[PDB]
């Protein structure tokens, strides 16, 4: 629920984000409540790249 929810922003395993490494909006709170490709604690890896073997 809203009111006293988003504590993750320090030294916690943020959820990846829904995009993974397409995220598109930005805000100082939202890196906070998911995770991004490039950060410490990023841990989606839904297949984006596959070791860059794609040909
Ligand atoms: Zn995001």
């Amino acid at each position: 629920g809203p009111l006293g929810s988003g504590s993750e922003g320090n030294k916690v395993k943020r959820t990846s984000c829904m995009y993974g490494a397409n995220c598109y909006r930005k805000n100082p709170v939202h890196f906070q409540h998911f995770s991004h490709p490039g950060d410490s604690d990023y841990g989606g890896v839904q297949i984006v790249g596959q070791d860059e073997t794609d040909d």
